[PDB]
């Protein structure tokens, strides 16, 4: 029901907000798999890494990245004025419960492409009370901020840019998340420019 999804809440909600929540994306038992192959490709090597999503093993975070994308399409170039015509690999991360935040960072502050951040949580049963690794977003113009669990099976959008710089309270238990990053068009070209000449 992306067409619905996509049209209905992402897109006024990132419009209005700069961010948006979308729990329950594919369900316990996908999500299960998806934490499986993650997982496997941390306990030992195949043969902080970029999973294009077509490899051995990696079938179902393939898949994730299919249904975001499907999302995206389905948006149909409503996020903000943006053209999305490509995307980053998936970046599978480990995250330590070693009693570390991340600083408060802003995902893309040079202008670089990459104009909406897109995490999938893969952490079951999490409860941030006793685990922590609570996110904090700022939206820029806002009087508020917004504490965000990575709780399982849960989808995450929010603008890369300057609009929502976030830190990441510090865990007490191993976490796991997938981040692409999807492009604007005429950003990236220009960023390309920029790195040559420029
Ligand atoms: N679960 C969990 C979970 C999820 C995110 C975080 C905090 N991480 C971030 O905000 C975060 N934001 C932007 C990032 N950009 C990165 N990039 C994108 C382009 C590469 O050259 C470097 C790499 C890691 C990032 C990164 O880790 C902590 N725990
Ligand atoms: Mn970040």
């Amino acid at each position: 029901p992306a067409l619905k999804l996509a049209l209905e809440y992402i897109v006024p909600c990132m419009n209005k907000h700069g961010i948006c929540v979308v729990d329950d994306f594919l369900g316990k038992e996908t999500g299960q798999q998806i934490g499986d192959e993650v997982r496997a490709l941390h306990d030992t090597g195949k043969f902080i890494t970029w999973i294009e999503g077509k490899e051995p093993g990696c079938e179902t975070i393939g898949l994730l990245m299919s249904s975001m994308d499907d999302l995206i399409r389905h948006c149909n170039g409503k996020l903000g004025s943006y053209k999305i015509n490509g995307r980053t690999k998936a970046m599978v991360a480990c995250y330590p419960g070693n009693g570390t935040g991340y600083v408060r960072h802003v995902d893309n502050p040079n202008g670089d492409g990459r104009c909406v951040t897109c995490i999938y949580y893969l952490n079951k049963d999490w409860d941030a009370k006793v685990s922590g690794g609570i996110l904090r977003i700022f939206p820029e113009g806002k009087a508020q901020f917004a504490d965000i669990e990575p709780k399982f099976d849960r989808l995450l959008f929010f603008w890369s840019d300057r609009r929502n710089p976030h830190e990441v309270q510090p865990a007490y238990a191993t976490r796991y998340a997938i981040t692409v990053w999807y492009f604007d068009a005429d950003e990236r070209a220009r960023a390309k420019v920029k790195y040559l000449t420029g």
